[PDB]
């Protein structure tokens, strides 16, 4: 499409998030580069604000799904390099099972040659000392399928998932993922069929950083056509 060129090589990537989870509020700044032809991403996150309030892997999800491997026989279906490079809103609310929410809303795109997901996220009703604001979760991500479909009528698409958390206890805690990406250019975008995405992701400590941060290695798949 349009965009899909902007990806045929590594492209640097910028996060920027700033955050209000039950008026505790924090900034993070991500830096990394994705390589969508192997659908991969490498990012670290750094708290710049001190102690992150929530834990990191509640936030992966948070902070660029143009970085996902589609095959070349599925490549019609990829609305998000098809929105590049004005780039697209991306909005979600991800629901935690018997705690809070996060309401994220962020715009995707090109600044230069530099891919750019900036972030306003607003966390509330979470509970003083659930598995959240509590930091009851391990340092560690699981796997799960990403559901894609079109949103015909705002041109652009509706994706659902769950992610489940893992508890320090051994238990799991659910994170509900309802998501909207609509586009912020006029120009025409690719309206999928039904898919879904694979996705990996391993999180890790940079040994010599001692401020609050995270590492992340991920790789994306498009599939289910």
């Amino acid at each position: 499409s349009k965009g899909e060129e902007l990806f045929t090589g590594v492209v640097p990537i910028l996060v920027e998030l700033d955050g209000d989870v039950n008026g505790h509020k924090f900034s993070v700044s991500g830096e990394g580069e994705g390589d969508a032809t192997y659908g991969k991403l490498t990012l670290k996150f750094i708290c710049t604000t001190g102690k992150l309030p929530v834990p990191w892997p509640t936030l992966v999800t948070t902070f660029v799904q143009c970085f996902s491997r589609y095959p070349d026989h599925m490549k019609r279906h990829d609305f998000f390099k098809s929105a590049m490079p004005e780039g697209y809103v991306q909005e979600r609310t991800i629901f935690f099972k018997d705690d809070g929410n996060y309401k994220t809303r962020a715009e995707v795109k090109f600044e230069g040659d530099t891919l750019v997901n900036r972030i306003e996220l607003k966390g509330i009703d979470f509970k003083e000392d659930g598995n959240i604001l509590g930091h009851k979760l391990e340092y560690n991500y699981n796997s799960d399928n990403v559901y894609i479909m079109a949103d015909k009528q705002k041109n652009g698409i509706k994706v659902n998932f769950k992610i489940r958390h893992n508890i320090e206890d051994g238990s799991v805690q659910l994170a509900d993922h309802y998501q909207q990406n609509t586009p912020i250019g006029d120009g025409p975008v690719l309206l999928p069929d039904n898919h879904y995405l694979s996705t990996q992701s391993a999180l890790s400590k940079d040994p010599n950083e001692k401020r609050d941060h995270m590492v992340l290695l991920e790789f994306v798949t498009a599939a289910g056509i």
